[PDB]
């Protein structure tokens, strides 16, 4: 069970994308400006289209969406 609607991804991505903070933590925050879905629901969504860079730099650890072209082509919709 993910989250689904366009405007509501686009509020998560935005959050998560460049985030330091643990899943736990991302996910409490996003909760909060999405207070319809349960944490499993964003945690799920979290994971299937970000990632957490390891640094490995020095590094910050940090949330990346995967797939820009995504991003984009439902940033377009909303506009």
């Amino acid at each position: 069970a993910m989250i689904t609607d366009p405007m509501d991804l686009l509020r998560l991505f935005d959050g998560v994308q460049d985030s330091t903070f643990s899943l736990g933590t991302v996910t409490e925050i996003a909760q909060k400006n999405l207070p319809q879905y349960n944490k499993q629901t964003i945690k799920n969504t979290i994971k299937e289209y970000a990632i957490r860079s390891s640094g490995k730099g020095d590094l910050p650890r940090k949330w990346v969406i995967k797939d820009a072209q995504n991003w984009e082509n439902l940033r377009a919709n909303a506009n």
